[PDB]
């Protein structure tokens, strides 16, 4: 009787179980993968944070030195 | 072959582990839509900051140059 339509929903909700379980796994490694790139891109950002603050000193002193020239020179 | 009674109980396990196994499916799938954003993010920061600091340099080296000639 309903008996069988109770079986079919409990074997309806399993199938859903596994399914939500491929989803899960899926999702999960793609995760991983975000989880890794954007450790990488934070350790780039610092990386070019340091190198672009020493250029734009190592600039900034050339600048300021030969600003010290031309004063010294036509004074 | 099982009771009608043991039907439901298994019944009831199922739709309890299912509830908290779609629970903890949201909210991965939360976390994937936040890294992706954020994924985003860097590489628009990245971007950017190239681009900034791409222009300073060359400005400073105009400058520097411009100088040592005139």
């Amino acid at each position: 009787a309903t008996y069988n339509d109770l079986q079919v929903e409990y074997g309806k909700c399993q199938l859903q179980m596994k399914e939500l379980m491929k989803k899960f796994k899926e999702i999960q490694a793609q995760n991983f993968s975000l989880i890794n790139e954007n450790q990488s891109l934070k350790k780039n950002i610092s990386a070019l944070i340091k190198t672009a603050r020493v250029e734009i000193n190592r600039k900034d002193e050339e600048i300021s030195n030969l600003h010290l020239e031309h004063h010294h020179h036509h004074h």
